[PDB]
């Protein structure tokens, strides 16, 4: 109902310099799959480092202060955030690292890839307790000509 997405690499590692240290196709495909015709909510740092909206997709942006393009819709609270969403089956949060820890509480699914990627980076997915979460779906596919990692797409459901 409230879901999260994310990709990690080693150590629940995201990004980096407000940018994503790898590049996989057939993850970001695995993303607009499950995001299409979706809102999705990310912070104003994810706003920034995407450059861009996301086509097919109410695209919510949290900051504190005014917006600055209106192309997608502005919001200054999670509650606002999730009004913002209308009245859907699935909110999508795409991040990143400070909005996910305040929706994980909230999310009843996380969709996750977890990339064998050695990062150095600045920003994290939240430390879950793993307790709470039932594996209901994984899929592990090895590195390929357009994939330079390994990677697993995991669905979590809260138990
Ligand atoms: N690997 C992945 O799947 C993935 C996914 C998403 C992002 N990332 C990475 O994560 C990094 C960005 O994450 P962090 O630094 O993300 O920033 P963030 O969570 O994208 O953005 C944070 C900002 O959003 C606003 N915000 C957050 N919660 C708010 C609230 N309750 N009310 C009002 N405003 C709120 C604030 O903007 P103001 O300062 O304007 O108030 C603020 O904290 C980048 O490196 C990006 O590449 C990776
Ligand atoms: N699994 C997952 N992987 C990610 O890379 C990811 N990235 C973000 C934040 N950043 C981004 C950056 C770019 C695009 C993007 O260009 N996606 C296209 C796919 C087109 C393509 O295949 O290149 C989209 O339309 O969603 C999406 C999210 C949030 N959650 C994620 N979740």
């Amino acid at each position: 109902m409230i879901s999260l997405i994310a990709a990690l690499a080693v150590d629940r590692v995201i990004g980096m310099e407000n940018a994503m240290p790898w590049n996989l196709p057939a993850d970001l495909a695995w993303f607009k799959r499950n995001t299409l015709n979706k809102p999705v909510i990310m912070g104003r740092h994810t706003w920034e480092s995407i450059g861009r909206p996301l086509p097919g997709r109410k695209n919510i942006i949290l900051s504190s202060q005014p917006g600055t393009d209106d192309r997608v819709t502005w919001v200054k609270s999670v509650d606002e955030a999730i009004a913002a969403c209308g009245d859907v089956p699935e909110i999508m949060v795409i991040g990143g690292g400070r909005v996910y820890e305040q929706f994980l509480p909230k999310a009843q699914k996380l969709y996750l890839t977890h990339i064998d990627a050695e990062v150095e980076g600045d920003t994290h997915f939240p430390d879950y307790e793993p307790d709470d979460w039932e594996s209901v779906f994984s899929e592990f596919h090895d590195a390929d000509a357009q994939n330079s990692h390994s990677y697993c797409f995991e669905i979590l459901e809260r138990r």
